[PDB]
């Protein structure tokens, strides 16, 4: 069993923007990190936390509003004081058009994504799934997109040959489900540049002999690295079932920008939100 | 204290199953296992008898030569009452469909026919029903709410007496950056006020009461799902399977909204899973 969030312990010296450091909510991954000194950080927020402060990898900048704390996080990243975005305590929205905003220095042509990565007990090698909570109904182009990022984590965290999977409900494809269509396109684009498969149902997609019983010996049967979802309801369901019901170890980030940017649910586990801020320190080196 | 579906003790009874195509293991697999713990009777409809099949006398062999020959046998059986539940077998799945789904034919009536399937979770406190994980493909506000009617149907006829229903989304608020949102809303908009339905709701919220309070959701329903509703055939699938491979859930499904219950299994289920529908379908006709 290969796990991504081994027992060895990660530890850098990238600094993390955090966009609203207030709430327990957000501090308590902020103090885990610390523990292992995964990183130093840069604390834009309206209330010090002096006790969290007094580390020497640690920065409070006061700031009095949500939009000034997404402002002063967003300009650490633009001067190349920060290499990783953290969404604190504010709205999403009021961060992302700020991360929107070229001359910020984040965005690109390239789409942006969320992917997760899962160490999950009853598979033997990381899954990356994407993409379970930006992109809402993606076609063709944007899945393209979806997948582009997908492959660029997978070679920044040292996934080699990447076997992708375009996820849907059956193999056959047919207009009456659109998604195998945009499925077969996909396969289409990159098909002779990289392995990718699809549309499969799940079990083909991560079950060698569930594939052989379908008629289905291709050597990337049951061997997927990347799942990519047909539309954020199942990549979310997907996301949450793992977590949930399968045990599963995650961690999450926003991808396609210049720094990888993270956003945590409201209700993720401490050591779920930890996991992401490994993701993104992994995604950095 | 867990509550389970799948009983310890194995299920019996003298209901009885047409099987259209009954040939090739992949189906009398499931019929030799449903023998053994004298789950019921069966009409085999089929090309090549097994001997060792029908040497039980719950066992009736019937020669059909055709896929055609071998839906209508079974069909008609249903229709003559000989038969209480109808299995698809080595047949495609069209063929037995485009039969059922004639009003002409006495199978079905206004109703729209859904998918539905039952769970035994490890990691859940009691059983789980997801529904369509395999029919309809797009089902809208008018579909979803037939699909929910069905699967209140299956609860109350399984011993739930009150159902919490969830329709299941990517996000707990009406958006309409996310239609399935807005076909939740009008689908418990529709429901009267003594059915627990609500949405939407993401898979967390629906299903872990710790998950809900965190994001400052206080309802009883929350956490507690006994139903969940999928948004589209994408999600109730992945659901499905994620819960199968990754989760070792026992699952039973069928088909319903027909005057009888259907098993339509997949060809890669596990023996185990494939009783575990005819075990279903006995306790729908109960
Ligand atoms: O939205 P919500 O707050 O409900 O997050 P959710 O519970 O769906 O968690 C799913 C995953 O998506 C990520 N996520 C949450 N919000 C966002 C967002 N606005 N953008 C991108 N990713 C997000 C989380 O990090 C989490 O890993
Ligand atoms: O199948 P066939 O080959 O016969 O084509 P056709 O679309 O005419 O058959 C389907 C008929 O049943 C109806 N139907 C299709 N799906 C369903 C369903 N899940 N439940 C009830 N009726 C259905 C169609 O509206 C149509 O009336």
């Amino acid at each position: 069993k290969s796990r991504f969030f081994s027992d060895v312990a990660e530890t850098s010296s990238f600094v993390f923007a955090v966009a609203g450091a207030d709430d327990e909510v957000v501090l308590e991954t902020i103090r885990l990190a610390l523990k292992q000194k995964l990183g130093k950080f840069l604390l834009f927020g309206k209330k010090e936390d002096k006790t969290l402060t007094a580390n020497e990898s640690v920065t409070w900048i006061q700031t009095d509003t949500a939009e000034a704390a997404a402002q002063g996080a967003i300009l650490a990243v633009k001067n190349k004081e920060a290499d990783i975005l953290v969404k604190g305590f504010i709205p999403t929205a009021t961060l992302m058009h700020h991360v929107l905003k070229k001359e910020n220095g984040l965005r690109t042509d390239q789409l942006l994504s969320q992917i997760a990565i899962f160490d999950i007990p009853t598979y033997h090698k990381p899954l990356l799934i994407t993409d379970c909570a930006m992109n809402v109904a993606p076609k063709t182009k944007e899945k393209i997109a979806i997948t582009e990022n997908a492959l660029a984590v997978a070679h920044q965290i040292g996934i080699t040959n990447p076997k992708i999977a375009l996820l849907s409900a059956v193999e056959e494809v047919t207009a009456k489900m659109p998604s195998t269509l945009e499925a077969q396109e996909v396969v289409q684009h990159f098909g002779n540049q990289i392995s990718v498969s699809g549309p499969l149902a799940l079990d083909v997609a991560i079950s060698k002999e569930a594939a052989l019983h379908k008629g289905i010996t291709d050597s990337s049967a049951g061997e997927a690295d990347i799942l990519i979802a047909p539309n954020i309801e199942t990549g979310n369901a997907l996301y949450k079932s793992l977590v949930y019901f399968a045990g599963a170890k995650v961690g999450s980030a926003v991808v396609g920008a210049k720094v990888p940017i993270v956003i945590s649910s409201r209700n993720d586990s401490p050591e779920n939100k930890l996991a992401s801020f490994i993701l993104t320190v992994r995604l950095v080196e």
